[PDB]
């Protein structure tokens, strides 16, 4: 699981943030909240998909990303 809060600015940019993800992953648990976009991802690889039909919407997208994974350093190039 990865955490992935959308800043949404706008109302009609929030229902499109919804629609083009939930359009590929019914499954993904989009909150809709005046504010922000409540979103949880599956796998990282998932995460870099979902923020990206975000950015489909508005390529500046704040989108805050927390956890993830813990990245080994000494696995990690």
């Amino acid at each position: 699981m990865v955490d992935l809060k959308i800043d949404v600015s706008d109302d009609e940019e929030a229902e499109k943030i919804i629609r083009e993800i939930r359009e590929q992953w019914p499954k993904a648990t989009v909150t809709r909240t005046n504010g922000d976009i409540k979103l949880d991802a599956q796998t990282e690889k998932e995460a870099e998909k979902m923020e990206k039909a975000v950015k489909k919407v508005k390529p500046n997208a704040t989108i805050r990303k927390t956890g993830g994974s813990l990245e080994h350093h000494h696995h990690h190039h």
